[PDB]
RNA sequence: AGUUUAACUGGGGCGGUUGCCUCCUAAAAUGUAACGGAGGCGCCCAAAGGUUCCCUCAACCUGGACGGCAAUCAGGUGUUGA
């Protein structure tokens, strides 16, 4: 008993574009998106290992969810990388949670960033799947903005049942991400 | 004063080596020598053992903030080259 913003949007409106637009027999062959994707790479495991922690709280109070931790299955030297060192934390969102999540991204931080002209139309591949960067978490009025120690950049990316990127662009302009329309 | 002070060895000496595991020589069973050719061991292990359950890598292509030949992520090819 109870619907988000864009999923009800979702059901309603888009659906019926895209179905007006590209014109498919089974209505099955609908775009849809997924799931949603949240990574942070410390990178400087082998010289701060308390970012990582720190890294952790920020997208617990981000997302929702205790994170992932990913391990480095692979021993590069190069870098100090050794075999289980904690390089990045990784989140899966899915459902109304990750409705929420953008509609809260469209509507709170993405207007908050500076200078803010568009995310490109170019960072689809294959089919249609958005996979975009942020430098700093200072934009999230979920995030204590007062206590972070260092900036924690992270990087987003987003999946989608969509066949091409035309239907991909398609799609996520109808849901409302500011591409640069061109 | 009594006695020891190795062997192999294309004579002896000098050098090197002596036991165990793996491969070729080794001649499609086994086995087979040379001071013939290449290596290794004289360990480690609250788990790197037992059991029940679950999953598949490496590599390449693309996207991608710092990030580059590569770091973590996502999406495909990938019978198996990790």
């Amino acid at each position: 008993k109870a619907l988000p913003r864009l999923k009800q949007r979702y059901r309603e409106e888009i659906r019926e574009a895209l179905q007006q637009e590209f014109n498919y027999a089974n209505v099955m062959q609908i775009p849809g998106v997924v799931k949603v994707v949240v990574n942070m790479g410390v990178g400087d495991a082998a010289r701060d290992a308390k970012l990582i922690n720190g890294a952790i709280n920020d997208l617990a109070l981000i997302t929702g969810q205790k994170p992932e931790v990913r391990r480095a299955r692979k021993s590069i030297a190069q870098f100090k990388l050794r075999e289980g060192m904690p390089i990045g934390a990784r989140v899966t969102l899915r459902g109304d949670r990750m409705w929420e999540f953008l509609d809260r991204l469209i509507s709170i931080a993405l207007p908050r960033i500076r200078d803010f002209r568009g995310l490109s139309p170019k960072q689809f591949d294959g089919t249609g799947n958005y996979t975009f960067g942020l430098n700093e978490q200072s934009m999230f009025h979920e995030i204590d903005v007062d206590s972070i120690d260092r900036p924690r950049g992270m990087d987003i990316t987003v999946v989608t049942t969509a066949t091409n990127d035309a239907e991909g662009r398609a799609l996520l302009r109808a849901l409302g991400f500011p591409f640069k329309e061109n």
